[PDB]
């Protein structure tokens, strides 16, 4: 019945992003989507704690997955029977069905196919959702992602004037609740069952253990630092399925920033912080200025300090000592000081 | 002095409103209504949990008030001598005396008589304010309710369009401290100034044991689904007077948001996720397109499936393919599967 | 090389600022700065709690700066020997070295001079960040502060019409974290140094002991109260650098506020309760309309009553009965009610 052309994406690990057009001049398309559940402990700080992790494609966060405007998405859902919970899957980009979540649910062993219109555009949070309790453990134990439906004339200041990026990078901020033991160490468990009680309790006092971008804390620091360049413009997406977050990228600003993520609304201009509601994303477009270490945190410093919610990105490029300049370097105070 | 046309109002209790005109070619009235507090054990959980609320006219939230702009607005606050404590009324439309609070403080067995003229459109929480360590007492023991002040032309899209709706539903979140015992379990007590010191204990930590809808865990749920029809424009009110919240239709949108709840604003389009402020009312437009079960939380899922936060709205109406399809119902994974 | 006038700017304590212009003719200057950093115990609640604070020029919040777009902003921030720890600031404000603090680290006995071009406008956080699990600490011990950046004609109202203010008050909100013993008494120690193991702990459930304006609980309130008249314009310029916070003026609203705190962007008119991400300021304007006591308040009012958000405006001039009037006062209810 719907004879469009069919074109397959293959997606990529975050924070990258598969290759995509911004303006297009092609039609709408059938964009065709494998997305695979895999239950696996992965590491989620910097002295080795583990956690029963549950994710799209084996990150968390799942994979962004990239459509204009009228394109139809085709989404395969695999529940691979190694696995040992069902799952599901639900888009905020989608209408209807509890945004998929009610036509998508899979045992182990089995796949399902859901079609959805991308009728609105913007960065949309999609996670699982099976039903009652199991929504937010699923989507605080990893399943979370993004989509982005882009205009097919690409992006634009809501003023009449296109906005273009040379990058993008998305972000995906996941809160964890990982249990304690009397004296205050992390508990193991050997499957996401054997978890469940003592993370619900967690869950209950609404306080993470640990705040993390792209899976774990330090995940985007070090060698893998987010790179850039003096002059290019870098679109940030983010996505948080579950808590507030407030973005900040220490150096930089948020040029254009659609902090409710939805390209129909103008964004705001300059920004130090923006606010990602829990259960949405959103995305800031900055022009680097200077070269160096920048970090991009939440702004609660205690989160991205203390709980891992610090990314690096480093740019590479000449000082604009114009814009800022060290006019005297550290020296001892005059003793002719009052 | 004041020589304007008067009109009563009868209150419905939420999520229904009194009835009302969108657009009006009426000048400007008097509107007089009648709140009665009334504090009483009321069960708040699915599991029979009690707590001694305190409330106006019997529910939490209290009702929605409808005004137009430039209206009067003229309130008869009773404190039965059945109630225990002092009362007063905070209307956030309001402008002086600390919202009309430092006018309406009743003891039991009083009432009072406050006007205020409607200078300020958009929706507004009103809440109990008595003074002091009472004002978060009263407020998260059930005493605050809403406001909504209407243009006189009814709402607008902020680009010269008018929006009407079809229905219009009043959603109040409340945050709820319960006492527990050592061993975990909720306490009773026999009044609410017996609760009162266990209660302040739990505030003091800001992290509520219940986070409900219409002053309960399931109060819309189930048989009181709220009802719509596909093709109907609904608004939805919501209010937080003390603690922030970030509504998300499942399987919808917000067509129009007014997020900070002001219609001097022009609203966003099309978002997935919004954010009323604690301390605010918030109102998003959403024209239903697909039959269905739709879940209304709040977005952090934790609070939604497991604190209380959800509500449905059953729609009726046909399916529509185009927006959503499942392709493939669940089926084995393709043994030629790698 | 840059040759500009020079204008050495007197900081003065919050909630005052220091004499400045809106509009100006005035071409772009080399504006100089000085702060100064002291580490001191310090009383935060009205029970006479003290813990072990750190701050810009003595205060909490440090002052604000006040310059115009295009200024150069040469700030000299000096660590007398008196001090135990290293100190560094970083502008929100600012572009690169992560908002100046890669080139202002100072250890005690020392001082740095830092250049920064104002080229982005609105009120932005500074803050000390000296790295690591040390940048929250020194914000949440007292070390940060706001600067506004106005546009050379000063304010507008996003249409067209200038925004004069007649009077600007700045009220930093600050969460503190104080350790507890066993029975919930409050710690005290010798030396920030002493203090910080178990301050970390605190500062690890993310839930604050105490939320001040202007460094403790009744700072404003009382004989501190900020004054204002009937017919007058106020700015209140609000930062958090750590935690969000929900500003309301209760029997008031914001005229015109910037919740993102960036003068490029239309302010949203009308509001109840604002939001101030943390790791930001924002600014309402507001025209009085009636004398009296109002309270300012972060909007969760747990936080406002019991943990010490709240400040005082004290408004003289003649009320207005049309805005509100007491119809009846508190009398008995009719025994004729039913
Ligand atoms: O012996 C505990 C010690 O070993 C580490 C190794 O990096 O991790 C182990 O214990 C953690 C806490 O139970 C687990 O999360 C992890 O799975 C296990 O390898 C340290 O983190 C831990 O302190
Ligand atoms: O708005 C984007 C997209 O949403 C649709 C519904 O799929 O329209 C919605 O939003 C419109 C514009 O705000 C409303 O007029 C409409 O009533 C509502 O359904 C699409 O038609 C539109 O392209
Ligand atoms: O946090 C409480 C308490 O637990 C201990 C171990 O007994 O440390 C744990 O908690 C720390 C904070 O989350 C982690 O850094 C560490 O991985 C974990 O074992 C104590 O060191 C701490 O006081
Ligand atoms: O890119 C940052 C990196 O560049 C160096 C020189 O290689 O210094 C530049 O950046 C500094 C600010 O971070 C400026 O003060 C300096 O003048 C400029 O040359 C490195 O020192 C720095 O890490
Ligand atoms: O015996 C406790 C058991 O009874 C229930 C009945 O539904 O409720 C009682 O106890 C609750 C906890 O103290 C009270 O809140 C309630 O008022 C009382 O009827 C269960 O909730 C409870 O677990
Ligand atoms: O703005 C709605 C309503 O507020 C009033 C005061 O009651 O005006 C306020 O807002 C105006 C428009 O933003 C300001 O110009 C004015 O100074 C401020 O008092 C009413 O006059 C107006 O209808
Ligand atoms: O929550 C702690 C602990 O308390 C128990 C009873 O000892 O359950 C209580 O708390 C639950 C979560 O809020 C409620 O579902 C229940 O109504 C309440 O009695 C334990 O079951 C739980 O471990
Ligand atoms: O209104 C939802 C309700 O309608 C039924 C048929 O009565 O199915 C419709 O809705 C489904 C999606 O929720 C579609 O997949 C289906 O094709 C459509 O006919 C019920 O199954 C469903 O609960
Ligand atoms: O004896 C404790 C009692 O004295 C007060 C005096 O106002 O403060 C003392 O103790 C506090 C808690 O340790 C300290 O923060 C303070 O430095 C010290 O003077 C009371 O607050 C306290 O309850
Ligand atoms: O926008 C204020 C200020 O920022 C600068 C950079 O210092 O420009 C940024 O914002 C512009 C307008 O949004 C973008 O076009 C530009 O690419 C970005 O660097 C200044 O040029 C401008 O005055
Ligand atoms: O808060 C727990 C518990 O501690 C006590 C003293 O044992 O009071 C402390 O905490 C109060 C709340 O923060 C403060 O008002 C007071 O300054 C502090 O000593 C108990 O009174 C309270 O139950
Ligand atoms: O400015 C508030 C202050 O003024 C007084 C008279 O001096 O009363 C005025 O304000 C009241 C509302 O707060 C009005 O009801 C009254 O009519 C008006 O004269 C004081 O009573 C009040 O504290
Ligand atoms: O599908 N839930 O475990
Ligand atoms: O300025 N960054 O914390
Ligand atoms: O009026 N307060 O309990
Ligand atoms: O998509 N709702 O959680
Ligand atoms: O400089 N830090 O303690
Ligand atoms: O209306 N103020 O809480
Ligand atoms: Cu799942
Ligand atoms: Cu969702
Ligand atoms: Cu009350
Ligand atoms: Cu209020
Ligand atoms: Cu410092
Ligand atoms: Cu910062």
């Amino acid at each position: 019945d719907l004879k469009l052309p069919r074109q397959r994406v293959d997606l990529v690990a975050p924070p990258f992003v598969h290759v995509h057009e911004q303006a297009t001049k092609q039609g709408p398309k059938i964009m065709e989507f494998k997305l695979v559940v895999q239950e696996k402990k992965m590491v989620i700080d910097e002295k080795g704690t583990t956690f029963q992790a549950m994710t799209f494609n084996g990150s968390m966060p799942g994979p962004l997955m990239v459509v204009h405007e009228g394109d139809y998405v085709e989404v395969t859902l695999v529940n691979p029977a190694t696995n040992t919970m069902p799952h599901n899957i639900d888009f905020h980009s989608a209408t209807g069905a509890l945004g998929g979540g009610a036509l998508t649910l899979i045992n182990p062993g089995e796949q399902v196919v859901l079609r959805w219109k991308a009728t609105r555009t913007g960065v949309f949070v999609y996670h699982c959702a099976p039903g009652g309790p199991m929504i937010p453990w699923h989507v605080v134990s990893g399943m979370n992602g993004a989509v982005m439906v882009l205009p097919r004339d690409g992006l634009n200041d809501g003023h009449g004037h296109s906005l273009r990026y040379d990058r993008i990078y998305y972000i995906g901020e996941q809160d964890l609740y990982v249990p304690r033991d009397e004296k205050g160490n992390f508990k193991s468990y050997d499957s996401p069952g054997e978890a469940y009680s003592d993370t619900e309790e967690v869950m209950r006092k609404l306080t993470p253990t640990h705040v993390v971008f792209n899976g774990k804390a330090g995940a985007l620091t070090g060698k893998n630092a987010l790179n850039a360049n003096v002059g290019e413009n870098v679109l940030i997406v983010h996505s948080q399925a579950n808590r507030d977050s407030r973005p900040h990228l220490i150096g930089g600003h948020g040029d254009y920033v659609w902090e409710t993520g939805k390209f129909s609304n103008a964004p705001e201009t300059g920004l130090e912080t923006w606010f990602i509601r829990g259960g949405s994303a959103g995305a800031a477009l900055y022009k680097f200025l200077q070269p160096g270490i920048y970090a991009y945190v939440t702004h609660n410093l205690i989160e991205a300090a203390n709980l891992g919610a610090t990314a690096h990105f480093k740019v590479e490029g000449k000082w604009n000592d114009d814009l800022m300049t060290q006019v005297k370097a550290p020296a001892d105070i005059p003793t002719g000081s009052t």
